[PDB]
């Protein structure tokens, strides 16, 4: 009890997640396929503000005009059921044999070509149902072997690839943007654009770069070692976190997706703080898998995990930077001077300006204590309700 | 015998490589300090291009302008004397402890002051000595612990560095360019700009972006799990290859520096294989350290197997790419067709194309075999001379 | 050519590998089921020496009496019509969804007994069909969570399932052997019994010891980032290597299965170097997966790989050994004096050894270098044919 | 305030831990040394328990008996001024270039027998100061390439090593017992008995097993991707946790040391509930290093924090395992059942009983939720003070 969401929230869901049968590589699955009705429903009872897609999530693949309408009506009735949003969805180009060698930098060109295309008309869908984001998760784009993939040609074909996508909602007058989501490894060997920073700087060689931003997932920058917050800082620093998934992770190892707040309890911590200090004001997105030990009920518990552990974070976060004592402890360890300027004054201010360097007294400064470790254990009694 | 280096061969050495005198976290030193003029000798006889410096390598920290200038009269006679190179300089902004919270991103604004003249310093001595490229390795900016660095705030830091050496080098007509290299972790517990990637995209944000470019080296991307060759071609890619560190590094651990080949020597092999393809032309540095187990002599067969890995490599990836059953290898397992644009007949041409989705024989382009293994195996052959 | 494998070498396979259909968390099948027969045929005409099997890899989960006997008698003609053995064989503990929380520490007590039945009816075919090991992958046994498994309930669990293996079949007075095969993680959170020492320790404590060694993976201790060689000399030590699975993988990361060889192919040439000096005489079994971008040829050329791949792994590390320049080095690195006795005088005599320590000349010692980097880059020149 | 720690909670550090000077691989020391002296004062003023050493940490290496014997006077008066007590000690064995390639397997066999006197020579000092645990951590016992050490041979001069130190207790009738400590890598590339497991298989083949038991580090388990609680479970399981190192680390990189509860908090939550409800009796000993970034004054705030940490995480531990509705939660998860034996009715009644088989409802039994997440949830709320 306590820590109850609302829609308010923003709290999302891919129906991917808690739809999740439990198929792993070395199981079968532990669960029976779910209605996306009625997983809108059950998270809409649960404080969740909507859930996302994939078109083969939504439409099984291969569908014909009359189920895709029908399949289409039913989810729409449900959402107007439940006032649940759809923002954001996204292409499966991966579950398909067709897809072993990737979508967009496959080496089969008409392999790349059907790609587009199948990832087009889900933007249209997407659209209708209102999402202001489109995911692109290349995660067969990759390889694991050396000679298999040119990775020069094969961004080529990525930049291409993303070109087109933006060509198109430009020439269709679509407010939707777009987000790369990053993922180091799995299911190929090594994917390209495997972290936060390549996609980010993947992006800047876009033809209309503006229209493009990352979707970080918790979990894929852990799998690197990578720490998640640092990621979300400098993702907001080039002002591209348009969308995040979040979930847990044990480090380097198969990708967990574990609900949000398992894993690295203290990186969830500080990602939150940074979230809510930085006002990021797009979807709280859980991508996530209920593990397969779970049956239908521990499905909508994993779930609502998720959005309770956001919601006690948030609150520590904020007690943190709220308490008098630690915004003294900051000063003490001088992040108020990490926010001012270096060197406002202008270079030749710098170069003749002799306590920078002549009379600069480098061991006084090196003797002044950086406090960072009261600093933390302050953190740390927050986090834990320990003051 | 055989695989004799040359200096048109262009591999260049740090003097803090062969000069490390074995000092790790649980160790006292077990070789003497060398004399920088020593190394330049022992290094030319064994085929070497030139070496690089950090300040504080070349002239002792606190050294007298008089001392300064005899420290850099010997080195100049023993470049003289062999017809070595300097291609690259750096800053020490690590070892002293007043870095000890970092150097451009210190917490401590006078510190980052004087960080910043502390490398303009030694830019113009780096200059004189011939350096076309001046590498930053942020060492020490990062944190252990959540709260003790608020990351925008150290990348606004880091840009204002960055972009006040760019107004420095411009105002002095310099052609010096930078290069920024990139480390997971270690010292700090997470480094920032982490990766090649974060790098690439930081770059993109600086006043002048074409002075910018990065210094990757083999172990950095290997300790966050990546695949070098693949960070590599982004580079190219992006056109911001300025230099690169050569060294070894068995995966997700401490920043071993072993000499080039040890490590995965699949991945070294593969980017030799990138290097001579792209035409990468700039050195081929080492940058690792012979282990404390090794005496005087050691050090320098352990230079001397960096560079005659290297010309193995080369020797075995130029047969890799001129046979003529790995280049029909090659074409059966489309790497012709990945080089060839995605939608040259444009977007509309290919929204009208039937042939792309909606007669598109999803399940025979699947059944196709990529012929990877065929492909990988022809490529080990060749790497090991089993042909 | 050249590099031939012949059933003399010992060349084993899963059934389970050459016939996986690849199938894993993102994807569908890329490759339809192989009969048993066709792959035993086609390793055979490989130069294969045998397979191995789960019990529903041979016999389809569920099977009637009378559906069991024509697939036995299937397999049978098979082998016979080849000249293939069947050295080892396993239980399927983990596909079924009643393993989902493990099998053999499962927490409900009945599937734990239903776990046990099902091993031992298929330890009675692997010894009709000549099975000298009867591996068990504890591969759901471990958790995600820290509340779900107590592990010395589990380890008490594990120890009495395979005290009653070891009993039954001390009862049928089978001269079978069991192997653990040890896993970090994946499919669960964390595995029991981790890695080859965790296993070497827990047989330790079983009623019948020597009834169990280990069966290590090469890709499941480099999982852990451990130097898989290291293990297998310590499995070695303990007289512990009844089995080996041989493949690759690229650090930590998703267990890979790569053929062997690729991966961390110097790993690959320790590991053959040592397999033959300690004059391992098991099956060498590879536990792979053909990628899933191959049709069925590229399957059969994955397999040939591993065995190809032994072949010259094993010339070049032969080659290294019977070198005299090696055979100096190795001296020279005093390997000679780490297989002498530290103190065969005994522990008084070493007491009152004065040369032990009062007049050590402890400086004189540490300046010896080791001379290890010669000696590497020896070995680097034999596995690259570069002498 | 709140959860302040007392001699009768066992906290005890090394002199080496808030001693450390803050020198890294990359970093000149930030601290002046510190006299044992103050720091048994200053630790004994926080609450701790008791101090640790390495000979050269207590007497400085190469001195004098007179110095020795002064060192020690001073060292045991300020025990006596403060109450604290010794429980443990162990030899420094990688400091001294001497041990650049192992004490007890370094390839020279006179370095090897002057490690053995070093060690033995700190043992009798050891129980003079009341120590009951003597530690090994053979942080050079290893290698940076595969022919530097033969692991076969090592493991025989380690296994020699140890059984001379038992040999040398029992002949003084010393009750100390001996605790190896496991690390997989750094300094060495990789180290011999790299984990928990490795460690317990190795002393089943010392001669007196039951004097050795292991020192786990929880930084160092967490180095190779292990679940830190499960290791210890093995070592309680396997009756050898003679001694326990806290700390934290994040994930698999450089050992950090960071204060306990930082790194992964959950992972603490988890040892502690394990080591309280095993009633591990031995010192809670702390193998961290205060940043270096930190002050004298920050030096004991780390020192306090590892102690508040282990406090505050045995109160949620407790309240956890106490609270009825996660008493409730356990058996729905089946942990009761679990702790039964899979098999008291013996082998025969096993192979008798249809149930376990024949008649085994295999669907009923899958279908059957685990509820771990409801439980992992419980045990989250309880950990943040959240319920
Ligand atoms: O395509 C978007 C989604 O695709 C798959 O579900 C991936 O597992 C997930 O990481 C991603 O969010
Ligand atoms: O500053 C440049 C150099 O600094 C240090 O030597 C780092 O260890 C190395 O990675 C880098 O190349
Ligand atoms: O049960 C034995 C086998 O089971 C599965 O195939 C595992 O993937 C493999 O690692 C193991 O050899
Ligand atoms: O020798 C025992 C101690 O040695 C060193 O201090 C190691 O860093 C530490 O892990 C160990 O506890
Ligand atoms: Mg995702
Ligand atoms: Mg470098
Ligand atoms: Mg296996
Ligand atoms: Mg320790
Ligand atoms: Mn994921
Ligand atoms: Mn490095
Ligand atoms: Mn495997
Ligand atoms: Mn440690």
């Amino acid at each position: 009890m306590n820590y109850q969401p609302t829609p308010e929230d923003r709290f999302t869901f891919g129906l991917w997640t808690v739809g999740w049968q439990g198929r792993d590589p070395f199981g079968d699955a532990t669960r029976r396929a779910l209605d996306p009705v009625e997983s809108v429903r059950r998270l809409a009872e649960l404080g969740a503000h909507g859930v996302t897609f994939h078109d083969d999530d939504l439409i099984p693949f291969g569908s014909s005009d009359s189920e895709r309408e029908e399949h289409v009506k039913r989810f729409r009735q449900a959402l107007d059921d439940t006032g649940m949003k759809v923002p954001m969805a996204t292409t499966n180009l991966f579950t398909h044999p067709v897809f072993k060698d990737g979508g967009f930098t496959a080496n089969d060109r008409d392999v790349r070509r059907y790609a587009l295309r199948k990832t087009i008309r889900n933007i249209d869908l997407a659209v209708e149902l209102g999402a202001e984001t489109y995911v692109a998760w290349g995660g067969r784009e990759g390889a694991e072997s050396g000679g298999a993939k040119d990775v020069r040609d094969a961004l080529d074909r990525m930049k291409e690839a993303f070109d087109l996508l933006g060509e198109y909602v430009t020439s269709q007058g679509y407010d939707i943007r777009f987000a790369i989501e990053p993922k180091p490894n799995e299911p190929r060997g090594d994917i390209l654009l495997p972290t936060v920073g390549h996609a980010l700087a993947f992006i800047e060689r876009l033809e209309r770069p503006e229209l493009y931003g990352v979707n970080p997932e918790v979990g894929h920058e852990q799998m690197a070692g990578l720490n998640f917050p640092h990621g979300i800082a400098q993702a907001l620093w080039a002002g591209k976190l348009f969308h995040i998934d979040l979930n847990g992770q044990n480090g380097i190892k198969y990708d967990q997706d574990l609900r949000f707040g398992a894993g690295d309890l203290r990186a969830a911590f500080w990602l939150v703080d940074l979230l809510e200090s930085a006002g990021y004001s797009g979807p709280r997105h859980f991508d996530f898998k209920p593990p397969r030990t779970e049956d239908f009920d521990g499905v909508w518990a994993s779930a609502a995990g998720c959005m309770r552990n956001y919601l006690i974070l948030k609150e520590r976060a904020a007690a943190f930077r709220a308490d008098p004592e630690v915004q003294e402890a900051l000063r003490a360890s001088r992040l108020d001077e990490l926010a001012r300027p270096t060197a406002a004054d202008g270079l030749q201010a710098l170069l003749d300006d002799r306590s920078a360097f002549e009379e600069f007294d480098v061991d006084a400064a090196a003797a002044r204590g950086m406090a960072f470790e009261r600093l933390d254990q302050l953190a740390m009694d927050h986090l834990l309700g320990a003051r």
